């Protein structure tokens, strides 16, 4: 409302900058903050430019001047356009003697105006023959052009879409204008400009490429790129213009002029690029492998179609790989993205001709990145993850996993361990690491390579490197396969990985290793069970993450399953002790989530189980009411008793009901939406079973009184999305196992009074559990007639449905149309779809009524649609119909 004192706006200013308190300092922050948000900003703005007391107080006025222009335009009437548009340029002049960060800013004021003015016709042009020639005014008018293509695409800036292709072809008609500016231009500090602004023009694709092919522009181009002279700022200039002209290719044949002067250019900068390297300007090195990179790029179509001839010259990767023997890993992995993308497209063509041309480079490419893996000498720990180098050390164990075909696994692998034969730690540590990222792939067991290897590794002492350890204990985990083909090597193996396991910053590997033994090795770790079942007995001794933990218990628990049926029985019920004392002696959280890996996993070909399982039941009992309160732990406890039930065989319907019991019980003073779940899963489950039927009946009919109470709250539908999901899934369970018994039991009806009532929810996953429900519940009068229980669900879905079907019908129109967004349209559809199915006369009926109550749309559009609906043979009529009647609203 009021508008802020002009002393006060630069007092916070003055603040801003140099009051002695930070936090005195921070409140200027705020209230100028506030200050551009609102409407006052753009008098403000203005005043403060023509005014321009300090340096300071112009950036915040030329800020806000660009901040309203890009945010809130709308505020601007029509007439207002040029009033500013003058003030802005009139600012820009005045201003240019300043700091650039104003004029920047400025600059990109005016561009910001000039795409969401439609009056200012030919902006491009007016802005030249009034700027160009005053000489000093060129910086900003050169400032000007250059962010005018960067905010075409900019998301600050919202100016329709068809307006956006309507600003680009202008820009094209006065693409040569403002080039030919640029080429009088040239006639240091004002050719990196000049570089700056062909770019922007290059990226939006508006040049074109016949015009630009011979242009001096372009040639001088190369020519700053060659000379030594050239400075860091006015090199990455020309670097990053040369990449934008190589990019702005679209099409090569089309571009075959512009594509040759490009690629003939580049390729004079190899001399340029040793002066470069011949210095250490790291800048300029990587500089240099962008625009290789780039051309790699652009002519990959060529280089895999025509290698070697014309565009297709493999002088191309020759100059990459010249890259790639720079010690400085920064520089090679510039080329990774480029090398995946070659390796991509010779995937797709299964020519191995042209893999046998390719497979050279990806060769020499490769032994490249061994190199660069390699740690410093002086390195004291374990190969991390986290840092720059870890991360590249990661990021090639993944080039190497995509190209390794172009090579041969067990070709490569062979290779790298020879070399070993033939060194210090850190090229030793290398190797396996690369190694370890290829193990898997060597999917021929036949060779014996892989034992040599194997019997390698375990023979390696303690005293070596903690690193080598490391990635060593990796590259075991990676030949899990190699040790079931020959499982004499099981314990040594084991021993070696054990060995790892004490050791604390090995410890997460070893385990990650140990458990890919289990899974594969199952059969033959009998012997070793009882070195798995101690470990698991002490397991937070090891410094272990709780996936290296997680699985560590599930590997023990995979290998006992295949033990003798006799012997499980009590190999189960010690494995578990260890958390199920754990659980007496108390969150439970983490030995719940023990006990559910080991019942999960624990699923033996037969019940030994089921004795371990009654037993353990008591104190999972007693631990869930205990902490009945608590969401997170309490389904937790769910997801143990879930994987508890399942662990039994058949039979495992005693412990259903005393589950059931209880679940229904803690529902009721908690209404946690995981016992709805967990209910879902034990009628999926269950339910085809007939002596189960009237107990989950039993379960639903008494989880629906709390949930009902629970959902009739104000907003309960909104409130309790994952109640209303869950609900649905577990009635579709009823219907989709046992029909029949849910359709004659009293609570379908409100459940689908319910379900009719929920379909105003906007919540997406919740609104698929409902419609899904009642698809299915109405397909059941209308699924297999063959079948003699059809009459029956006919007659029972009838009854249903001349109860509610008009409320159903009308609040599925109602829906379409105002409440939900369209992703419901088909889901309706279908519906809508099995109403008919069963009865098509009266769906006539309660269609038109719905149509009657409309809250414009003319009668005739009502009519049509009845028709459309009502007389469709294919369900997608149905749909094809909504989609376009919901269109009218």
């Amino acid at each position: 409302g009021a508008k802020p004192t002009l002393q006060l706006v630069y007092q916070a200013v003055q603040a801003l900058y140099h009051d002695p308190d930070p936090s005195g300092k921070e409140r200027a922050s705020f209230w100028l903050g506030e200050l551009q948000r609102s409407v006052h900003a753009w008098e403000i703005s203005d005043q403060l430019l023509q005014i321009r007391q300090d340096v300071e107080s112009c950036y915040f006025a030329a800020q806000t001047m660009k901040m309203k222009i890009q945010t809130s335009f709308y505020e601007l009437p029509t007439d207002s356009h040029a009033s500013l548009r003058d003030s802005l340029l009139t600012h820009i002049q005045n201003l240019k003697d300043l700091s650039p960060v104003i004029v920047t800013q400025l600059a990109l004021a005016i561009a910001d105006l000039a795409l969401q003015m439609p009056s200012w016709k030919g902006c491009v042009q007016t802005l030249v023959e009034k700027y160009s020639n005053d000489v000093t005014s060129l910086p900003f008018l050169l400032e000007i052009l250059t962010v005018l293509p960067e905010e075409v695409h900019s998301r600050s800036l919202r100016i329709g879409a068809n307006r956006r292709t309507e600003i680009i072809e202008d820009l094209a008609f006065y693409s040569s204008t403002v080039v030919s500016l640029l080429m009088t231009c040239v006639e240091e500090k004002m050719l990196m400009k000049v570089f700056r602004c062909l770019g922007s023009w290059f990226n939006l694709g508006v040049l074109d490429s016949n015009f630009m092919a011979n242009n001096k522009l372009l040639a001088l181009l190369f020519e700053v790129l060659q000379q030594d002279k050239t400075s860091s700022n006015l090199h990455e200039a020309a670097s990053d213009c040369v990449c934008s002209a190589l990019y702005a290719i679209e099409n090569v044949e089309t571009n075959l002029p512009l594509a040759m002067q490009l690629f003939q250019g580049v390729l004079t900068l190899e001399t340029a690029y040793h002066m470069a390297v011949a210095r250490e300007d790291l800048d300029k090195v990587l500089n240099y492998c962008r625009i290789f990179t780039e051309l790699c790029e652009t002519f990959l179509e060529k280089i895999v179609c025509t290698p070697g001839q014309g565009l297709g010259d493999l002088r191309t990767l020759e100059l990459l790989l010249i890259c790639a023997g720079h010690p400085q890993y920064e520089v090679v992995e510039i080329s990774f993205n480029f090398w995946y993308r070659l390796g991509e497209h010779l995937y797709k063509t299964n020519d191995e001709v042209i893999h046998g041309i390719f497979k050279a480079y990806i060769q020499r490419l490769l032994h490249a990145l061994a190199r660069h893996c390699q740690l410093e000498p002086d390195h004291e720990g374990v190969p991390e993850e986290t840092d720059d180098f870890g991360e590249f050390r990661m990021r090639v164990s993944d080039l190497v996993k995509d190209l390794i075909f172009l090579i041969g696994s067990m070709e490569c692998f062979a290779q790298l361990y020879s070399t070993l034969k033939e060194p210090p730690w850190e090229v030793t540590e290398a190797v396996l690491f690369i190694m370890a990222a290829i193990a898997k792939s060597v999917d021929p067991e036949n060779n014996p390579t892989l034992v040599e290897v194997l019997e390698g590794v375990v023979r390696l002492p303690e005293t070596v490197h903690t690193a080598v350890r490391y990635t060593s204990i990796e590259l075991v985990g990676e030949m899990s396969e190699v040790v079931d083909r020959n499982p004499q090597f099981l314990d040594p193996v084991l021993g070696y990985l054990m060995k790892g396991l004490a050791e604390k910053p090995l410890a997460s590997a070893a385990a990650k290793a140990i458990h890919n033994i289990c899974s594969v090795c199952r059969d033959h770790m009998a012997q070793h069970f009882n070195g798995l079942l101690e470990i698991a007995r002490s397991l937070d001794s090891f410094l272990l993450s709780p996936e290296a933990a997680v699985g560590l218990l599930k590997g023990t628990a995979l290998v006992l399953a295949r033990l003798p049926l006799d012997k499980i029985t009590e190999c189960l019920s010690e494995l578990c002790s260890v958390q199920v004392m754990a659980l007496k002696k108390l969150d439970p959280t983490v030995f719940l989530d023990r006990l559910a890996v080991i019942f999960r996993h624990t699923n033996p070909i037969v019940h030994p189980c089921q004795k371990v399982i009654q037993e353990i039941w008591p104190v999972l009992s007693e631990t869930l009411n205990k902490h009945r309160a608590d969401n997170r732990i309490v389904e937790r406890c769910c997801r143990c008793l879930r994987f508890a039930v399942r662990c039994v065989g058949k039979g495992s319907a005693a412990l259903l009901q005393p589950l059931v019991t209880q679940m229904v019980n803690v529902y009721h003073v908690h209404q946690h939406s995981c016992f709805l779940y967990l209910g879902s899963i034990l009628v999926d489950e269950y339910g085809m079973e007939e002596g189960c039927r009237q107990g989950l009946l039993d379960m639903l009919q008494a989880l629906c009184i709390p949930t009902f109470q629970l959902l009739e709250q104000q907003n309960g539908l909104q409130n309790h999305p994952d109640t209303v999901d869950d609900l649905f899934r577990l009635a579709t369970r009823f219907i989709q196992r046992s029909p029949v018994t849910l359709l004659r039991s009293q609570v379908v009806i409100p459940i689908l009074q319910w379900a009719i009532a929920s379909t105003t929810l906007d919540h997406r996953d919740a609104n698929c559990s409902v419609m899904r429900f009642l698809r299915d519940l109405i397909h059941t009068g209308v699924a297999n007639d063959h079948e003699e229980d059809f009459e029956l669900r006919k007659e029972l879905i009838g009854q249903v449905m001349n109860q509610l079907g008009q409320q159903l019908v009308s609040q599925l129109l109602h829906t379409c149309c105002f409440c939900l967004p369209p992703y419901t349209l088909p889901d309706v559809a279908e519906v809508l779809w099995e109403i008919m199915q069963v009865d098509r006369p009266t769906f006539c009926r309660w269609l038109e009524n719905s149509l009657k109550g409309l809250p414009t749309v003319t009668h005739k559009q009502l009519t049509d649609f009845h028709k459309q609906v009502t007389s469709a043979e294919e369900c997608k009529q149905v749909c094809w119909a909504l989609r376009d009647f919901t269109r009218l609203f």
